[PDB]
């Protein structure tokens, strides 16, 4: 039965940088900001 588990996952959304946990999906795509990440320059806001 379910006895031994390597905590595969505790949340549907986890940051692949700091391994954070959020309740909502967006909260994740938004937080990622704090991190630079490997992405090219996009359409600046304004
Ligand atoms: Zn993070």
């Amino acid at each position: 039965g379910s006895s031994g588990s390597s905590g595969t996952g505790e949340k549907p959304y986890e940051c692949d940088v700091c391994r954070k946990a959020f309740s909502h999906h967006a909260s994740l795509t938004q937080h990622q900001r704090v991190h630079s990440g490997e992405k090219p320059s996009g359409p600046s806001s304004g």
